[PDB]
């Protein structure tokens, strides 16, 4: 209702990396303590604990509507998303979206 309302970010999306992460919030929250980070928690040649990869976080022209590009070619593996959201009547969401690529 208030809140996220639409996201493309990549729920439990397999096969070719998603384009990029978009998120959309019926309110116009983001108090200057919004952002959101990548994670890979698979990759080849390790299996090692999961750990920070390079995404680059934006919006578009709204302050609600926040847009995070992955900074380096997402490769076969599978990643999360962590994304946190504020607002100036405090109000945080904070939540995750999980990928695979191929």
């Amino acid at each position: 209702h208030p809140k996220l309302v639409s996201s493309t970010p990549a729920e439990g999306s397999e096969g070719a990396a998603p384009a990029k992460i978009e998120l959309h919030f019926s309110e116009n929250l983001v108090t200057q303590f919004s952002g959101a980070k990548l994670v890979m928690t698979a990759m080849p040649g390790m299996e090692h604990s999961p750990m920070a990869v390079k995404a680059a976080v934006s919006g578009g022209g709204d302050p609600k509507t926040m847009v995070i590009t992955p900074a380096s070619p997402l490769t076969a593996g599978t990643y999360k998303v962590d994304w946190r959201a504020v607002s100036s009547d405090t109000h945080p969401i904070t939540g995750s979206v999980t990928f695979k690529v191929k």
